[PDB]
């Protein structure tokens, strides 16, 4: 019923139509943040207005927020491909309070919108707050109206927010949409929106104290809300998507929806497409350490993904014109940055393409003999040499060895890297021991 292009626009006029200043997309990349690799929601470009170390004109906000979840205690990049839910590049819309405004409107503002500018029905909508929060319960049930039987009081894993260990936190409420009978779970009451009431300090000791000016964030993923309207069972299903997948089908001659493992390299490739696209447009360049490395995994897992359909060529830097051309209205940049990117990507697939392919032959093969002579698990010689021979990620290794239920000798990956880092003894750095928890995120060059 609505494009997702529509679903933004709206959202942000509609919060820009009460106090809202338009906030646009801070870059992927944070300026001034060297431990986050990735912007990876809404308040983190304003993080420090809601600790008060940045001042702004502003006291109400409104954005959509291109974000990215592939590093840390926020990373779905292992998930990506095999459901229907996950991404690595996706954008979050989200409404702000510097703590002007705090629970009642924010619910009040976040109903209307979803009943009235979203048109969704009221009674299939169900709510969810911390059981401890009589506050925000009361605020649903007696204002805004909503039976006692489609509230849900949760415990703090569900229903409580923290900005870190220490610092800003407090409950939360969902928005859930009941999707019909015909599903189970949170599929079926599939979360749309998370308000966040930063109503509380938590200090060193795990105590909680109230905040001067209680703050309000909040986060609704564009991907998921899209595919409810546009009555999508799948986020990679909707408009902006989904011709990505269709991408997919072109190259390489296989249907979306017909094996899922073809499904799986398809999604991949598709929302990969998205993540490189606008993060080499932001200015990241594919290296060995780092967000570069980061992005030279993910576009050599879609690589991988797209061989795996038969793609003997290389044919990613085809489909960044195809994102660029879809994100061009609410991302303008992205065509002053188009042939850029393509030529990166082009430059990259060039560069592996090859060695991809001698290494999948060699991963197969001791795959193959592994299972042959009744081993469980690739040893550590097996999984240095295709890392450091062939240039394979070590998730990229351990997740084609899960294909066949294979997998890989950490102790013995760890002995081989002190033996390795030792003929240089006898840039990145690494603690000793740590080394093969390090080289999950960098490449064999870097160490």
């Amino acid at each position: 019923s609505l494009s997702a292009h529509e679903i933004r626009e709206l959202f942000l006029s509609f919060f820009e139509k009460k106090g809202h200043t338009r906030v646009k997309s801070a870059p992927l990349v944070p300026e001034n943040d060297p431990t986050l690799l990735f912007v990876n929601a809404g308040m983190v470009p304003f993080k420090n207005v809601f600790l008060g170390l940045e001042k702004r004109p502003y006291k109400r906000a409104t954005s959509c927020q291109k974000c990215l979840r592939v590093s840390g205690k926020h990373n779905d990049l292992e998930q990506v491909g095999y459901t229907s839910r996950h991404h690595t590049f996706f954008e979050m819309l989200g409404n702000f309070s510097f703590g002007d405004y705090f629970k009642k409107e924010a619910i009040e503002y976040a109903w209307e919108f979803v009943t009235e500018v979203l048109k969704l029905p009221k009674e299939k909508l169900y709510v969810s707050v911390y059981k401890d929060d009589e506050e925000a319960y009361r605020i649903w049930n007696e204002h805004i109206g909503i039976p006692s039987e489609r509230i849900w009081r949760l415990g703090e894993e569900d229903n409580f927010w923290q900005m870190g260990d220490v610092g800003p936190c407090g409950p939360s409420s969902e928005i859930y949409v009941d999707r019909g009978e015909e599903y189970e779970g949170d599929e079926r009451y599939l979360e749309i929106w998370n308000l966040v009431f930063m109503q509380y300090n938590r200090d060193e000791n795990g105590v909680l104290t109230p905040l001067p000016h209680p703050n309000i964030d909040t986060g609704m993923g564009l991907e998921r809300i899209a595919s409810v309207l546009q009555g999508k069972n799948s986020n990679f299903e909707i408009d902006i998507i989904f011709p990505l997948i269709q991408f997919g089908e072109e190259v390489s001659g296989k249907k979306y929806g017909e094996k899922f493992e073809t499904d799986v390299a398809l999604r991949v490739i598709a929302d990969h497409l998205r993540a490189i696209t606008f993060a080499i447009s932001d200015g990241v360049i594919p290296s060995n350490e780092g967000r570069g490395y980061v992005i030279r995994r993910i576009l050599r897992r879609a690589m991988r993904f797209g061989y795996k359909l038969g793609i003997e060529n290389p044919f990613l830097y085809k489909g960044v014109d195809l994102v660029v051309d879809i994100m061009k209205e609410p991302y303008p940049e992205l065509e002053l940055s188009r042939e850029f990117v393509k030529g990166i990507v082009k430059g990259e697939e060039k560069r592996f393409i090859k060695t991809l392919k001698a290494g999948m032959e060699y991963i197969q093969e001791v795959i193959q003999k592994a299972l042959e002579e009744g081993r469980k698990t690739l040893s550590g010689k097996e999984v240095f040499t295709a890392y450091d021979t062939y240039g394979f990620p070590v998730d990229l290794i351990d997740e084609i060895a899960r294909e066949k239920g294979l997998g890989i000798d950490l102790e013995g990956f760890q002995c081989e890297l002190e033996e390795q880092r030792e003929r240089a003894r006898k840039p990145v750095y690494s603690h000793l021991k740590e080394l093969g928890k390090t080289s999950a995120f960098v490449g064999a060059a870097a160490l």
